[PDB]
């Protein structure tokens, strides 16, 4: 007659218990679907990224309107070079053919808990940039961010 | 009818965000294509090369017109011998068959952050010189710059 | 457009002060 | 039938004895549960804290209603700087941008048995203050209280 479709929460399944009650809240557990990247520890939490991005802008004294153009070069620089640079060093982003130097102290010192996890936010755009140039000319990099 | 060509910046791709806004400036990110050697940390930045080249010319007291001929010998000397020489030593470049001695103190002391990265500028011409002689006589070297 | 070149004397840097003046 | 549950006070366990009787009072020993911080010697006893707090308020001649606002600055000052300051010195707490100086003689002289143990009372709020600011801006300190 009717085909028995099995349920996801079987009756004979041990929900965790504490003093009789259940520690879980299995009516909204099914209505709880976060993205695999927004609850992963491989990326720094948005609060810690809002601090690194704000503690770097103050060290450079760059205005909020001129701030984002700097972050284009920072990712591109972090593509050839790894996310473990010299804290007593500088990174370069060009105004055409002229090199512009930026200190690496606020970048590494203010990145918590690790510069790798702070730079992991740029991972989505890093692939979108490497592949975009590979169409024109080879851009086989040395490290990643 | 029309074939759907995919875009590089997909709609469902996580641009990094800070307080709602976007840290990147993805309208000039695509119009930003620097050379892989001018934003790499394996070579000293042009400002630091403009300092080493100017702090060495003063120690030798060599005029700006006689200065570049010295740099021919320095690279050739740095081909057989590595970029980590004795600071209390000399390097040689010939006026034909007669040896001419130059101190190695301004070369190593004034090279920041490392003599290897300062000498990495000569990498393009180093290959163009080794291969040019290999046509005439073997020039299998011992180190590089 | 234009690359922001940082200055040596940042605005948020504590110049020594004496009775208001520097 | 019935599962034998073991007792905490086993019959074959040597209660300390003195002249036949028992030195312990093992009927209220089980009904005696103090906090691990209120019987620990790492913090000065409340009687000695009631003396230091009262012997400092008299030296500053500060009223009891204006007294507690001073203790906010004292802990914050004791976060960057350790609990072993110069007795012939002063500590600072701001009325906005204007420094206010307070002598360090009543703070150190009247703290028994050690200023570290007297300042150990503020340990619970010290973490609650460092973490609260770390959300806004980095507050990586140098010592603790």
């Amino acid at each position: 007659h009717t085909v028995p479709r099995i349920k996801a929460i079987t009756s004979k399944m041990r929900m965790p218990k504490s003093k009789g009650a259940t520690v879980l809240n299995l009516e909204h557990l099914l209505e709880y679907a976060p993205q695999q990247i927004d609850i992963s520890n491989t990326r720094a939490t948005q609060s810690q990224f809002d601090t690194w991005y704000e503690a770097v802008q103050l060290a450079y004294d760059i205005g909020e309107t001129e701030m984002p153009t700097v972050m284009n070069g920072l990712m591109v620089w972090c593509i050839e070079n790894g996310t473990s640079p010299n804290i007593n060093g500088v990174w370069v982003m060009m105004d055409g053919d002229e090199q512009v130097e930026y200190p690496l102290k606020p970048i590494v010192e203010n990145a918590k808990p690790t510069l790798r996890q702070i730079m992991a936010h740029f991972s989505d755009v890093a692939e979108a940039y490497i592949e975009m140039r590979n169409k024109k000319e080879p851009y086989m990099p040395r490290y990643g961010l």
